[PDB]
């Protein structure tokens, strides 16, 4: 269970919700999507209290009930806030950009980073849930840098209110489908930004969505050689190739010739 947590019992961990840089001296951190995430302390513990929508916030409590394990974050409470253990290593996007400075990610760091992500969305899947909203700055990292998956407030049936990041949605996704295959898709946008360090879409880019270049490669114009990460000093050109193939396949825009998340993590396990 969660413990039973009032706005007192957690505006004073916050220092008031202090809206200042760490770097700094202050509590704030960034946003969450929904939510601005806070910096906490539950009896010397570190926690992180996401402030945010009501129907959103209820979502989050019912998953987080039902599924507990290693490769997704853990909900301590809740009062609108909710209390997660911290993850001191931030998003899976912040150490992919080495934002505030932080040293790239190695090829080896990548693959069990990868691995565990796709644990994780096997564990949601073998229980009848669908994430609805995989990114990379949804995946966050622990002290031993162990890929968590998080924000699980949207998790074939049609909707009528479209909901995701469209530089990671799955086309089906963007015409209001539900399916676990839209997670794949979302997964294989995922490798891509592992592979080539680069972000899902950049306005400033040529091209400025990242699965363009999945189509420049296929029609031979490049290689995935050609965009791998030049950050990284231990990638080889096998698991390189075996990794942007599970992307390729997942990144096929019909759903049904995508793989199910158990081969893909089969393929990732091969892999290494
Ligand atoms: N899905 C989420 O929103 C993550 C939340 C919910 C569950 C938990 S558990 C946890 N532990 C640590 N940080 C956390 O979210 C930080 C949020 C700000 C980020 N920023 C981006 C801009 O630049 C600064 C970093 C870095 C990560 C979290 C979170």
């Amino acid at each position: 269970r969660f413990h039973s947590f009032s706005f007192y019992e957690l505006k004073n961990v916050t220092n008031n919700f202090d809206e200042r840089p760490i770097s700094v001296g202050g509590n704030k951190m960034g946003e969450g999507g929904f939510g601005v995430v806070y910096k906490g302390y539950v009896n010397n513990t570190t926690v992180a209290v996401k402030k945010l929508l009501k129907q959103q916030f209820d979502q989050e409590i019912k998953v987080m009930a039902k599924c507990q394990h290693e490769n997704l974050v853990e909900l301590l409470g809740f009062s609108l806030c909710l209390v997660y253990v911290y993850m001191p290593n931030g998003s899976l996007l912040d150490r992919l950009s080495c934002l505030d400075g932080t040293p790239p990610l190695s090829w080896h760091m990548r693959c069990k980073i990868a691995q565990g992500a796709a644990n994780g969305i096997n564990f949601l899947h073998e229980n009848h849930h669908i994430h609805r909203d995989i990114k990379s700055a949804n995946i966050l990292l622990d002290e031993a840098f162990t890929a968590k998956i998080s924000d699980f407030g949207l998790a074939t049936v049609m909707t009528s209110r479209i909901v995701g990041t469209t530089a990671y949605m799955a086309p089906e996704a963007l015409r209001g489908e539900i399916t676990p295959k839209s997670d794949i898709y979302s997964f294989g946008v995922v490798l891509l930004e592992i592979i080539t360090g680069l972000p899902a879409v950049d306005e400033h880019r040529e091209p400025q969505l990242l699965l363009d270049i999945k189509e420049e490669i296929e029609d031979e114009e490049k290689t995935i050689e050609d965009y791998i990460d030049k950050k990284m000093n231990d990638a080889d050109s096998t698991s390189v190739e075996a990794m942007y193939s599970v992307a390729s396949q997942c990144l096929h825009e019909k759903k049904n010739k995508r793989p199910d998340i158990k081969k893909v993590q089969q393929l990732l396990q091969e892999m290494t």
